[PDB]
Parts: structure tokens; C-alpha cells; sequence
């Protein structure tokens, strides 16, 4: 069965109202994105493969990569990324297959399965390091756009785990350098935990949408006193990050570019504290796109730094890249993306007035979010709330429960248009999480005889 290419539509671009990503045919390109960092610093070409396959085959259509991860970058070939500093003009080697020839690699194989590479052009440390200057920064900006420009499933990261007014004159030489050459391609800043690019870089041309880190901290965790780029317990309400983004006008897309990570430890710096588990990781999923984000990209601890026996992790991981690909947060994201496919894309709005009464706080706090003819609203703990119905047409409407770890349909039945009181039958607060679909009754995006959605791609 002819594997599914998103490029066969055309290259990607920001959408006309200014929230969503689309082919240039008008396709929607829904972003499913995993984090795969040290892919080209620590799998060989079989691992590779074998990890992207089994990415495509739960949904996933964007890989996160950390292209270079200090300066010089070493594989697992033990090649060096750079042989004379920052002269790429004796880069490639007759009979050698070296750093970027297995590059090359993987974004091929990755295009093969339908996938696009995130390309984080270098990540935050050495640059702060002292590791790129200005011009190192323009001269490896054009290696990467003559050499990357015509491969089709590229996205480009600038940054990389830092703020925007850090080495600031580095990043934007970087961009303008990629830019200049590379016309086909779209461009983000991937910044420090708890901050957004809109903060520093929302005016900027070479940016096509912004993308914030929520990720990795609990409600009021601090360890010690500075400045503080949120409000005191706020960490975990990811849909701040959007709001604030979204604000900055002119308007641009945005994404959670790192949430929290499955089976990391609340906070990273104690090895020994809670993990975050798969009702985190999906709570943080819908949050991030009931408040308006253009998609999703999903972490694990293990899987983003390709853990392997005999190579401890940070942050306490143990367990294989390989036996994470069987943890559940991992396998439960393609059904937010095939919901968010079921309904009319481009429309789609952030409402928290669809919610009516009084609203629950920090994890009691519903999220909805409403086309013109039909509204869904995210219920984590699974509080009793009231929906207005009259904000979609219809006369009439028909709703269901989507449960998100599973992906299964329940139809409730046909409603009037005022204000309904919902509440699903499953524990309180037990991370049985569920999103109530409301549709006018005209229409057929969901029919009343369906068990479950089906694979959008
Ligand atoms: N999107
Ligand atoms: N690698
Ligand atoms: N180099
Ligand atoms: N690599
Ligand atoms: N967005
Ligand atoms: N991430
Ligand atoms: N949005
Ligand atoms: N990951």
C-alpha cells in the first residue's frame, strides 16, 4: 500500500489566517512531531531506518534532530562533522562515508517514509560556548542551504534549547545565511525552557511560526531565585505559552517544540523524582492544541537521546531507545492527530467561552475549540462542565465521547441548542482523559454508528 509522501501536495506554508500549516494545494499539514536529537551523533544507518519506520508507522511526520550537537560532532562512525573548521570546501571525500554523507542518509531514508526532518542547525551550548561566531554562523548556514536546499522534507530549527537574546547576532546570521539561498523550505527558533520565540523573534522575516519549550517542570518548582519568565505555578499550563505567543501580532502559528518528555524526571535535576507518564504527555498534547497550536511535538527520555546499553542516560534513563518505542505516550498521539484531521482545519479557533458556568483550575481547567459548525472540549480530570452548544449553527447537534489513550467513539446523542451539562462516566482525576465532540447535526464528519476515528495521514 503506497506509502503516503505530504510533499506529493507541496511544499509547506503558513495558511492564510495566520494559525495553521498547509501544502501549497490547500492540503492541511497537521504536525506530528517526535524528538529524536542525537539520531545523527549515535545511529548507524540499520538503526536508523529502523527508528524511522517506526515512527511513520504511529503517525509521527516530523523528526526532530539535533543536526550538530558541539563543534566538532562525532557519529557513531567516529567521523568528525567538521575537518577544517568552518572551510566545507573539502567537506565530501572520495571513498569516505563521512558525518553529513550519513546525513544525507537519513534524510533520505526519512523521505522514503514520508517524513520531514527538524533540522536544529546546531544546538544552543557550544554556540553560547563561544563555538560559532558571526562568521563561522554564515559560512555554515550556506554549506547547510546549497547542500539541503532541493531535499523536499526539511523544516529548519534555529536555536536550540536558548534564548533569543542570547548570541543573538550569531542566530540571525545563521538564519539570513540559510534564507538567502533556500526559498523552499520553512524556518523556526526552537528556545529555552519556559520561553516562546514570539518574545524575541515574532517580527523577524526569516521566521515562518513560532515554537515554545513547556517542558520539564512542575507546578512550582524552583530551584533557587532569579529573574523567572512565568508567573509562580504556572509551569504545567503549556496554553499559556500559546496565548502569549498568539497575541504578538502580526499573528503567526505556533507549536510546543518540547513539552514534557515521557519518563523524564519532574524538573531534570533530581534523577530520583516523579516521572512524568502518558496522561502528562497527553494532557500537555491537547492543551497546547485546544489553545490553539498548529500541531504537536512528542518527547521521551530514552528516545531522544537513542539510550542504548553500556551508555547511561541523563536525567536517570536506563531503558533502551528501542523498548521505549512500546511506552504508551509514545503510541497515543496519533489519535490527536487523526481527530484534529476528522474536522474542518482551517476555521478552527480557540473559545474558551464555549465553556459556560464556572471552570475548574490548573488540571480541573476544561479547554475547548470550535470551527463554525462544531466544538470539542478537553476534560482531563473529568469534572462536570457545562457546554454552550449556541456557539456552532445547527439547530439541532449531535455529540460524542472521543477517549484520547485508545482513540474510541461513543455517541451520547442529539441536543438542543443551550447550555448542556456533561459528565463522563470514568474515575475523577484518573487520567482517564476524554474530549466531548459536538457537531451539527447536517453535517457527517463523525457518523453515530462509529466505534472509533480512523487514520487520517
Ligand atoms: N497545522
Ligand atoms: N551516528
Ligand atoms: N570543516
Ligand atoms: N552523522
Ligand atoms: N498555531
Ligand atoms: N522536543
Ligand atoms: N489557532
Ligand atoms: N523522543
Amino acid at each position: 500500500q503506497k506509502t503516503y509522501i505530504p510533499w506529493s501536495n507541496g511544499k509547506l506554508v503558513v495558511s492564510e489566517e495566520g494559525r495553521y500549516l498547509k501544502h501549497e494545494n490547500g492540503t492541511p499539514f497537521f504536525w506530528l512531531g517526535e524528538t529524536g536529537w542525537l539520531l545523527p551523533e549515535r545511529l548507524n544507518r540499520d538503526e536508523a531506518e529502523y527508528y524511522l519506520e517506526q515512527c511513520k508507522r504511529r503517525g509521527y511526520n516530523v523528526i526532530q534532530v539535533q543536526t550538530l550537537n558541539n563543534v566538532p560532532s562525532m557519529n557513531i562512525y567516529g567521523q568528525y562533522s567538521m575537518t577544517d573548521g568552518y572551510n566545507f570546501k573539502n567537506i565530501n571525500q572520495k571513498g569516505v562515508y563521512g558525518y553529513w554523507d550519513h546525513m544525507d542518509y537519513i534524510i533520505r531514508t526519512a523521505a522514503k517514509k514520508g517524513l520531514y526532518i527538524g533540522m536544529v542547525c546546531i544546538w544552543g551550548s557550544p554556540v553560547s560556548h563561544g563555538e560559532m561566531n558571526v562568521d563561522q554562523a554564515k559560512a555554515y548556514g550556506k554549506f547547510l542551504a546549497e547542500r539541503y536546499k532541493d531535499e523536499p522534507n526539511i523544516i529548519w530549527f534555529i536555536g536550540g534549547d536558548i534564548r533569543g537574546d542570547v548570541k543573538t547576532a550569531e542566530w540571525e546570521a545563521l538564519a539570513t545565511s540559510i534564507k538567502a539561498i533556500d526559498k523552499n523550505h520553512l524556518m523556526t527558533f526552537h528556545p529555552r525552557g519556559r520561553t516562546t520565540s514570539a518574545t524575541w523573534f515574532n517580527n523577524a522575516p526569516w521566521l515562518d511560526f513560532n515554537m515554545f519549550q513547556s517542558g520539564h517542570r512542575r507546578y512550582g518548582q524552583r530551584f533557587g531565585d532569579g529573574d523567572y519568565p512565568i508567573e509562580e505555578n504556572t509551569e504545567e499550563d503549556n496554553w499559556r505559552f500559546v496565548e502569549r505567543s498568539m497575541a504578538m501580532k502580526p499573528m503567526k502559528p505556533v507549536i510546543d517544540g518540547e513539552p514534557i518528555y515521557e519518563e523524564i524526571p519532574h524538573g531534570l535535576h533530581d534523577e530520583n523524582e516523579l516521572l512524568w507518564k502518558d496522561y502528562d504527555v497527553r494532557r500537555y498534547a491537547y492543551w497546547s492544541v485546544f489553545a490553539g497550536s498548529f500541531g504537536h511535538t512528542y518527547g521521551h527520555n530514552s528516545i531522544m537521546q537513542f539510550i542504548k546499553p553500556g551508555v547511561g542516560g541523563a536525567y536517570g534513563a536506563k531503558k533502551p531507545w528501542y523498548d521505549a518505542l512500546n511506552d504508551p505516550g509514545y503510541n497515543q498521539m496519533k489519535y490527536l492527530k487523526n481527530l484534529m484531521l476528522t474536522f474542518p482545519f482551517f476555521e478552527r479557533v480557540p473559545d474558551q467561552s464555549v465553556i459556560a458556568g464556572q471552570n475548574g483550575e490548573r488540571y480541573d481547567r476544561a479547554i475547548a475549540t470550535r470551527g463554525n459548525d462544531y466544538l470539542m472540549v478537553y476534560n482531563y480530570t473529568g469534572r462536570p462542565m457545562e457546554v454552550d452548544f449556541s456557539k456552532i449553527s445547527g439547530a439541532k447537534k449531535n455529540a460524542w465521547w472521543y477517549t484520547t489513550k485508545d482513540g474510541k467513539l461513543e455517541y451520547i446523542g442529539e441536543f438542543d441548542n443551550g447550555v448542556h451539562k456533561f459528565q463522563h462516566d470514568s474515575g475523577y482525576s484518573s487520567g482517564n482523559d476524554h474530549v466531548l465532540i459536538v457537531v451539527d447535526s447536517s453535517k457527517d464528519y463523525v457518523k453515530k454508528d462509529c466505534y472509533q476515528i480512523d487514520t487520517h495521514e
